[PDB]
């Protein structure tokens, strides 16, 4: 039951911004962004888990691409990420 | 300021004691010293550390990866409980 | 961004025995030993800072009481303690 | 062997000149004679010294805490730069 984290700078993450997060991350790892699933936005983070795919993405994987592109997703969510991680929820 | 790791514990606080603990436990783990684990702070319920330069190329993702694999070891040892694991930035 | 420095006859100093110092230490001058930030092992010597405490207790200040106490320190961490100051790293 | 002060300098070797020029600026600081500070060595890029009976009560630990709060006088003065200072005790 672990979760894939994105913390970010908001007080709350708007669920919207959160999804576009998302999307951005989605392009970047070459997966459909309908592979992140039971999303959630709790205060200033965004949550979620990962369907299969074919790429053999994990959570690590992609808390982690998403660390090293956060200025990308930054500059398009109006938003600034602070910490990537995978956790209890 | 740099990247840092980190690990969110169920502590309130954790000590500076279980904290490195955790550290000895992961560097055993990656087959690196502990001593590389440097700029280590608990605050609240976390641990967050830097990594010194070393031969294996060890990452901050790297190891934060590496936690969540022995997770269950980390937690046995140490008779603690690992909310979350990750990377962060200041802005 | 000067730091409080235990120097030992360690080869190296086990992070460890480096917490465990700051621990006998923190006893000793009533401070939480979580108060002790920025903590690294460096060969043979221990590195911190010090978080803001109620006693105003600078780095200092831990390091003369570490010099004061080294005997307690030493009988009960493994090693022995041969200078304490503040400085770079 | 009883306690010395240090001042680790940026200097490979420190001079023995610049080594007492630092003792002068911090005497003239504590206003205590530089005469008192006693078994002097410069070794390698370090400063090793003790301090002698005085009026003023001034401890090792209380000089290099003063050399502490004027550093950038120290540094100014000599064109050294100061990596650490201390108190030391042989086993
Ligand atoms: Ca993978
Ligand atoms: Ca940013
Ligand atoms: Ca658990
Ligand atoms: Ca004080
Ligand atoms: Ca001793
Ligand atoms: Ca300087």
């Amino acid at each position: 039951e672990e979760y894939g984290y994105i913390v970010t700078d908001q007080k709350p993450l708007s669920l919207a911004a959160g999804v576009k997060l998302l999307e951005i991350l989605a392009e970047h790892v070459h997966m459909s962004s309908g592979s992140f699933i039971n999303i959630s936005v709790v205060g200033p983070a965004l949550t979620f888990r990962i369907r299969h795919n074919e790429q053999n993405l994990s959570l690590a994987d992609v808390t982690q691409q998403a660390g090293l592109v956060k200025s990308e997703l930054e500059a398009q969510t109006g938003l600034q990420i602070l910490q990537t991680g995978v956790g209890q929820r």
